[PDB]
């Protein structure tokens, strides 16, 4: 991790240095663990290790240096549940915890939910994949970078 | 140019890298437009180009983020004039620009000036140069990272 004035100490150098070449409109993700990192980024994406934490650290820090999209309905999704899951009345926690965490970054959207296969093919187009040790299911979220001001 | 919250968008997504990158001791050497830093990066550091950019613009987005090494006499150095110079009586205003950006970072103590070939040996060591377009006589900086408790 990083040692810098102003900077969250969990972030480290490699994802400081894709935060900071991400331009106006390029989005990344954060994924949990069972998240197909290395097929995902075959396809393009920069894979970024972040094995020992969960999602709702990083993402407070994220959020701490990375603007938010204003202009989209959301600048926020995650992956909706697999009919399978939603037979089974699957319940997903963590989806609470985010949408606190954006609230805290001034972020009153609400999360957007997106199908399985259509997440997948925004993962592809992302600037980089962050693999973390978030056992949550259905962790993962990919936040859309807007401009500063 | 980086666009993240409380970061100077001065500075470039390579360098912001590199001081993440780092550790207590280390350290960055700003060189103006006349410093051989070809040279002294094929002895070792790392060569980050800021052509278009003076010191004094660049120092100060540093300090924003760089803690300063607080157990040495000085964290901050600058060449000293050579025997000729000395001789002209020649002078070099730029430093006070940096006493100055560096009491405004909290830093009280004073450039130390090395000889010549001493800051050479100084920057073959460093982590990265900076190569800036400072036309400024004697404008080259080097800085020692501190700890950040
Ligand atoms: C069915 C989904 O498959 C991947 O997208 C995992 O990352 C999710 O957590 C979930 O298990
Ligand atoms: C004599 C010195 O030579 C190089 O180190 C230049 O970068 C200095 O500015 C000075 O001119």
């Amino acid at each position: 991790m990083v040692a810098l004035k102003g900077i969250p100490k969990v972030l480290s150098p490699e994802l400081l240095f894709a935060l900071a070449r991400m331009g106006h409109g390029d989005e990344i993700v954060l994924a949990d663990a069972n998240f197909p990192t290395s097929s995902i980024c075959q396809c393009g994406p920069v894979e970024i290790r972040a094995d020992g934490l969960d999602i709702p650290q990083l993402l407070e820090a994220v959020l701490r240096l990375l603007p938010l999209d204003t202009y989209v309905e959301s600048p926020a999704a995650v992956m909706d549940l697999v009919p399978s899951d939603k037979e089974k009345g699957l319940q997903t926690p963590i989806w609470k915890r985010y949408e606190s965490l954006l609230l805290e970054a001034d972020c009153k959207k609400t999360l957007m939910k997106l199908e399985r296969f259509e997440f997948y093919e925004r993962a592809k187009k992302a600037f980089a994949v962050v693999a973390t040790g978030e056992m949550a299911l259905y962790g993962n979220i990919i936040l859309k970078k807007g401009t500063l001001d």
